[PDB]
């Protein structure tokens, strides 16, 4: 039975072989193809790539932020977690003609939609209590009531707050399935960095989906990943074509240490990961 | 290595093979698989399945009517086509606890959504001009000016609006993309009934594909289908059966009689279904 890690190294080679040069904001250039899919069974294993290193802390931070509402990047930046500083940084937000906004607002982005969507955001430190739709506790309260309900989704991408966000969202929206105890997720992802963001991304929404079957009783079943524009930066081939040679090892376990209630309640201390066996980290260029 | 319509009868093949029974609204059963996807070439064909005659001036004035951004289902059964109608229907209303609202109002569905996302919904015969975001016509612009761009997104699923729609949207979301001068399409639809809707659906968006490279000069390039729940019915599996038993006939093509320049402008009489050869209909409840 195959291991999971050969999907997303197959999306690679698939990328590398078949895909078409495209250029972007940063003008570095791409090669990309549109629509793809993989499959990663979180049964008795946890998806957290081998073949690199994968920021593990940072996936866990950054889960607790999103999930606490927050908007503020200075927040996940106090927990060691740099990756949104940038986006929130005076010169990044004044190139955006957000003068006004304190360092650190990066506007209604995932923690404001899963939690408030469709309320006026205001500013990051602002009040938004029984403000908008709380689709992550409505996700949760439909799982346990109605489990064979086909809407059980969750949407961060809001045409109408898109022109406040430091970034448009990749991840646009997620959906939840339930058949015989066990919970699967899939993930819309409209835009993919296969060799910096995906295996975090992966990472992050297998952790998501652990944490709801804790809180609702229920099975771990797959995380479908689903991908528009998936590309590889053309500074990463070389990277990447290293990484290809390395032999997968095999997925490690994710252990809740606590019995817990409400999704709110988890802590980071709250997560062990078990036999995490990676190869060393390659370095790759971002912005 | 299988192609065109081998995709959808591949995906009812595997549901059948690898599908779990599972209860639904209706209490009907179905058998059913979480996430698949398809992809479709638009490049010299169009996706109309011949293995069973689709339904084809429905998914036409279904279009048309989206764009139009009408709510009202009335409007959509003025022109032969009657899927939205018991959606609509008084009682139906009534069991929403939407009392007040007249026959046919639907709430903001597709149409309103693609057109005034965000803005404030009050019945299907108000004014929504200049209000929300236009997602079709930002869509239109960005594959002008930004071809390359990877924010070329509409979405009809709007949680904010939900407990007013008479029907939470199939279709979540679909995204557009640009390379060598073909357009490209990828939809999101969350729930897919195989037997009925899914052929309808993939006729939909390669059509609405097909619209928007003609409005901004490029060719068809892939339409890719993605599926949340997608389930067969129990009482659709022996017609379903038969069905994957009928060898494909080439997909047909499809003219754009004339030259358009806005979305708005397209009409029924501008489309040509040419070389349509599907095999008889097979009844599905
Ligand atoms: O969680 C994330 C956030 C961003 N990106 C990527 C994808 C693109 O390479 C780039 C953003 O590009 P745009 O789609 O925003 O234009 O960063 C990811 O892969 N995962
Ligand atoms: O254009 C459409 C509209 C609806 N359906 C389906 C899927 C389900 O069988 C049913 C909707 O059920 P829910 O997913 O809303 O629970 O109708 C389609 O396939 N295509
Ligand atoms: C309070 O007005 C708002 C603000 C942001 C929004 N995003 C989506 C909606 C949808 N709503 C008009 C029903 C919205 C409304």
């Amino acid at each position: 039975p195959p291991h999971g890690e050969l999907q997303y190294l197959g999306q690679i080679q698939h990328i590398l072989r078949c895909g078409v040069r495209k250029d972007d904001r940063t003008g570095t250039g791409t090669l990309s193809v549109f629509g793809m899919q993989a499959r990663y069974s979180l049964r008795d294993e946890f998806p957290l790539l081998t073949t690199k290193r994968v920021f593990w802390k940072g996936v866990l931070e950054e889960l607790l932020w999103f999930i606490k509402g927050s908007t503020n990047a200075k927040e996940l930046s106090s927990k060691g977690v740099k990756i949104w500083d940038a986006n929130g940084s005076r010169d990044f937000l004044d190139s955006l003609g957000f003068s006004t906004r304190e360092e650190g607002d990066l506007g209604p982005v995932y923690g404001f939609q899963w939690r408030h969507f469709g309320a006026e955001y205001r500013d990051m430190e602002s009040d938004y209590s029984g403000q908008g739709v709380d689709q992550l506790q409505r996700v949760i309260d439909t799982i346990k009531t109605n489990p064979d309900d086909r809407r059980i989704i969750m949407c961060a991408w809001n045409p109408r707050d898109l022109p406040l966000m430091a970034l448009p969202p990749c991840h646009a929206l997620c959906q939840f399935y339930v058949v015989n105890s066990e919970l699967s997720c899939q993930l819309y992802q409209r835009s993919g960095d296969m060799g910096l963001g995906v295996p975090f991304n992966i990472a992050s929404y297998a952790l998501l989906t652990y944490m709801i079957a804790h809180i609702t009783g229920l099975k771990p079943g797959d995380f479908i990943h689903t991908l528009g524009d998936a590309h590889i930066y053309l500074n990463h081939i070389e990277p990447l074509k290293i990484q290809l040679q390395r032999e997968p090892r095999p997925f490690p376990k994710l252990r809740i240490l606590r019995k817990v209630e409400k999704i709110d309640d988890f802590k980071a201390e709250d997560f062990q990961i078990e036999g995490y066996n990676p190869h060393p980290t390659i370095k790759m260029e971002m912005a």
